[PDB]
């Protein structure tokens, strides 16, 4: 509500003579420094900024008395919590999983147009420079409209030509939604669809509900909150040495083994899934995911607990809850949601969770039988973090993998 760059409150605003404002430190960082150009319309204020430096009268001494009453990641943080505090009307935007600058966004068909009743997926990626720079958006959704191809681009203005930093990721998904209310067809990106739009619009409203129908027929985002698994790595542990405990501090690190492990295995699927251009991911991706990022046996052994587990569950009787048709303690149906919430992919196969939950079973076990051994040979019950250091360190494929997790 007042500093277009940072978006945080004015400090010590300077006003330039093309009226755009922004705190002393944006003004340092982007014009000063530099360009000598408003960020926003680039307009030259080099004559200007030197005169008024060397006089200390940059600030709006007005403007900021009466006001008391890296950063291109920093602003996305700063975005996605505006998108909370004011979410948008018919839109949602998060990042894919832990990824700031590769973001999910779904549009509902607007009420008004020929696409009402259909959800419509989009894919945001943030370039290095941002906020001086758009934000590349795409549908991966089909839509029948001028402005927008096979390939999912968009011919907006705001997109490219008239993109500026005081435009906001929530500004862009309502134009998008506006400009589904009322094309363009003057300025197309596909002739033949402005063409019939313009001569048959009856013909247009058909063929956009026939395309909603067929082909539509994207949140928060994964959260700042850290998920624990203290209940099933507690059960696992059991399994794997009824008679050894592990301590809070221990299982702190356990979560950080196993949520790293989600983000990177998920993640990686996400990959595959829109490089191949797949709206669901399923068991496949998965597994070519697990191949490739897990070393040596642990990932032959992952596949096989993942092979297995998918194979327990489509036979199984389906009344039985999910991680029990699976034959896993690591709960199915919480780690479907937690690859829904992620924004990996529009859709989430069934299989997809089971492999997965099983992998990640199958390494939590490798892990706490090695950091109960090496609890062992120090003569102790209870399994502390250097245990857990030690096992990984001791394990030339685990520590491969997790080598990299900071444990204290
Ligand atoms: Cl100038
Ligand atoms: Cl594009
Ligand atoms: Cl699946
Ligand atoms: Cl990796
Ligand atoms: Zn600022
Ligand atoms: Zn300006």
């Amino acid at each position: 509500c007042q500093c277009g760059i940072c978006m945080e409150i004015l400090v010590e605003p300077v006003t330039l003579p093309c009226n755009h404002t922004l705190c002393k430190p944006c003004f340092q960082s982007t014009v000063e420094k530099a360009s000598l150009c408003c960020p926003f319309c680039r307009r030259r204020v080099s004559s200007w900024t030197r005169y008024h430096t060397r006089r200390n009268s940059l600030v709006n001494v007005e403007l900021w008395t009466i006001i008391q009453k890296g950063s291109a990641l920093k602003r996305i943080n700063k975005e996605l919590s505006d998108l909370a505090r004011d979410p948008p009307a018919q839109c949602s935007a998060g990042p894919v999983g832990d990824d700031m600058f590769h973001w999910q966004a779904t549009i509902m068909g607007p009420n008004d147009s020929p696409y009402q009743g259909g959800v419509f997926f989009l894919t945001i990626h943030f370039p290095t420079d941002y906020p001086f720079k758009p934000p590349k958006v795409a549908f991966t959704t089909r839509i029948y409209h001028p402005n927008i191809n096979s390939n999912g681009s968009i011919k907006l203005d705001i997109l490219r030509s008239q993109w500026s930093p005081a435009l906001t990721i929530s500004k862009v998904l309502l134009s998008i939604c506006s400009l589904l209310c009322d094309p363009n067809p003057d300025d197309p990106l596909v002739p033949e669809i402005a063409r019939i739009y313009k001569t048959d619009r009856d013909k247009y409203n058909r063929i956009s509900r026939e395309w909603t129908q067929k082909y539509a027929m994207g949140g928060s985002g994964s959260g700042s909150r850290k998920e624990s698994y203290s209940i099933y790595v507690y059960k696992v542990l059991k399994q794997v040495h009824p008679d050894t405990g592990i301590s809070s501090k221990a299982m702190g690190i356990m979560n950080s083994f196993v949520n790293d492990i989600f983000e990177r295995i998920a993640g990686e699927a996400s990959r595959l899934a829109h490089y191949n251009k797949r709206s669901t991911i399923t068991s496949r991706e998965i597994q070519t995911a697990v191949r490739l990022l897990l070393p040596g046996e642990l990932a032959k052994h992952a596949v096989s607990e993942g092979t297995k587990a998918v194979t327990k569950y489509t036979s199984s009787a389906k009344a039985k809850t999910r991680s029990s048709r699976a034959g896993l303690q690591f709960p199915v149906g919480r780690v479907h949601r937690l690859l829904r919430k992620g924004n990996y992919s529009e859709r989430v196969g069934a299989g997809a969770p089971v492999y997965l939950a099983a992998v990640l079973e199958y390494l939590t076990a490798e892990i706490l039988e090695l950091a109960g051994n090496a609890a062992r040979d120090n003569k102790k019950t209870r399994i502390i973090p250097r245990h857990l250091q030690l096992a990984i360190r001791n394990d030339e494929e685990l520590n491969k993998l997790l080598g990299r997790v900071t444990i204290a």
